[PDB]
């Protein structure tokens, strides 16, 4: 591809991206479906890396989320929330590991978790009391949606130890539930969710709790922020002390050494992948170790130590 081709393309691209990023992150409500946004956003990081000269501040590809609604207390995190790198093919996660058992210069043992259709959400506890549920915004000002994340019953108010911490994960409706509603939402003449994240979205991110309680909301916890006392020092590990210490965590994770394991791991969950009775849209792959993971650390939108498989 050419640059004079290039550069009037990336143009589009950026210019199209941003508006359905406003879109998603930020009114909720998608034109196009995710296949598509991957599709573009990922010809948008093919060119910009082969001219990064095109990448421009207002590029998505430099950017996390949104804007912060209206009528919402805004929650800053000290910890800034990240996006995830994706990838779509077996060559793609190859790839990855290649490049960063290069960067550690060994082999490296990968946590594999599910790719939940939520809400991103940051947890924040202080000796065992909850006191603030945001959600991501623009990586560094959610929204303070805690007085609703408060009607969501897997969101524990006491932890079991009287720790501070803070921990970040996502916020789900069981397609069940979506289906419901959408149902539920048509002889009342409303228009539908797309799908059980803009479901999540559009429940937590309104002011009237009344009718966020009567939604069906759950959550899977995935990283810790800040540790406070947590003792954890691996990904799967710190899994079970999310567990130990009161939070719901998805129990289909696997420690994978090998990265046909990984890839076995893919293969069983793309046939299971609507056996499930909340959405999934991919995998997500973390290097195990969090020294590991201080080692690659984050690019300007995203962590080098992990990257999210999507489903064709
Ligand atoms: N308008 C859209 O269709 C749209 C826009 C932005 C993100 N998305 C979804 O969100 C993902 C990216 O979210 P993260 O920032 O957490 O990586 C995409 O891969 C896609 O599944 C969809």
């Amino acid at each position: 591809l050419t640059l004079t081709a290039a550069t009037t393309r990336a143009q589009e691209l950026r210019k199209q991206l941003n508006q359905y990023d406003h879109e998603y992150y930020v009114k909720d409500q998608p034109s196009v479906e995710d296949y598509v946004y991957d599709r573009l956003y990922k010809e948008l990081v093919d060119i910009e890396t082969e001219f990064p000269d095109l990448i421009t501040p207002d590029s998505p590809t430099q950017n996390v989320g949104g804007k912060v609604l209206s009528g919402f207390e805004k929650a800053p995190h000290d910890i800034p929330m990240y996006s995830m790198n994706r990838g779509f093919s077996k060559e793609d996660i190859f790839a990855f590991d290649e490049r960063v058992r290069k960067a550690i210069g060994k082999p490296v043992a990968y946590c594999c978790e599910l790719l939940i259709d939520g809400l991103d959400i940051s947890l924040r506890y202080e000796n065992g009391v909850f006191v603030r549920g945001a959600t991501r915004g623009d990586g560094t000002v959610g929204e303070n949606i805690t007085e609703n994340l408060r009607t969501v019953r897997s969101v524990p108010m006491d932890l079991t130890e009287p720790i501070s911490v803070e921990v970040r994960g996502e916020c789900y409706m069981p397609k069940q539930s979506f289906v419901a509603l959408n149902e539920e939402r048509e002889e009342n003449g409303q228009d539908i969710f797309a799908n059980p994240r803009n479901a999540a979205a559009g429940s937590l991110r309104q002011l009237d709790t009344k009718i966020v309680a009567k939604r069906n909301l759950n959550t899977f916890l995935k990283q810790v922020a800040d540790f406070g006392p947590m003792k954890a020092k691996t990904q799967f590990e710190a899994l079970e002390e999310l567990s130990a210490i009161g939070f719901r965590t998805n129990p289909e994770r696997q420690l994978c050494q090998s990265i046909d394991e990984v890839w076995a791991y893919i293969e069983e969950y793309h046939e299971k992948r609507s056996t499930l009775p909340y959405e999934i849209n991919g995998i997500v792959i973390k290097v195990n170790e969090f020294a590991l993971q201080d080692e690659l650390g984050f690019t300007v939108k995203a962590p080098r130590w992990a990257i999210a498989y999507k489903f064709p």
